[PDB]
């Protein structure tokens, strides 16, 4: 089995710690979310190779953020995100997030990651969003963040839904192989 560091990072709240969850559990967390996912090491198989996954969660509250830095050496690749229902978090994509990690991982893939992909349609996200005179990302936007950035890809996903959560650890599979 090949072995390989996967670090995600992003805006507080964007999904980080429940996309890892629905990953590796297969459930969405109702009942708890930690800060950051425990220690764990997945297992995937892409293009007939079997490989293992060190899920290095990250974030921002005051300790975490001190911590973060830390965290990038010898990162195989980068989950980025942002959430679908936070415009704020996708502007955040090239002013912050994406100085960090060009910073620390030179060289590292990143997979732009656009999650909670189930509140694009959802009315009151759009309600809410509205008042401030947006809308939820569009996939558009999200693919041209990505190239602005060179990301080796974008997807969406939703971990409430799980649609779209395998490819995304899929596709930072491949890169990081
Ligand atoms: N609607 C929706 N909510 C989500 C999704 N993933 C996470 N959340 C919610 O967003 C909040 C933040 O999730 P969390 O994983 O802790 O975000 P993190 O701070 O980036 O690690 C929690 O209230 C979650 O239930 C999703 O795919 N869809
Ligand atoms: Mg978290």
């Amino acid at each position: 089995a090949i072995r390989k560091k996967l670090v995600i990072v992003g805006d507080g709240a964007c999904g980080k710690t429940c996309l890892l969850i629905v990953f590796s559990k297969d459930q969405f967390p109702e009942v708890y979310v930690p800060t950051v996912f425990e220690n764990y090491i997945a297992d995937i198989e892409v293009d007939g190779k079997q490989v293992e996954l060190a899920l290095w969660d990250t974030a921002g509250q005051e300790d975490y953020d001190r911590l973060r830095p830390l965290s990038y050496p010898d990162t195989d690749v980068i989950l980025m995100c942002f959430s679908i229902d936070s415009p704020d978090s996708l502007e955040n994509i090239p002013e912050k997030w994406t100085p960090e990690v060009k910073h620390f991982c030179p060289n590292v893939p990143i997979i732009l990651v656009g999650n909670k992909k189930d509140l694009r349609q959802d009315e009151h996200t759009r309600r809410e969003l509205a008042k401030m005179k947006q809308e939820p990302v569009r996939s558009e936007e999200g693919r041209d963040m990505a190239n602005r950035i060179s990301a080796f890809g974008y997807l969406e996903c939703s971990a409430k839904t799980k649609e779209g959560v395998r490819e995304v650890f899929e596709m930072a599979t491949r890169a990081g192989l």
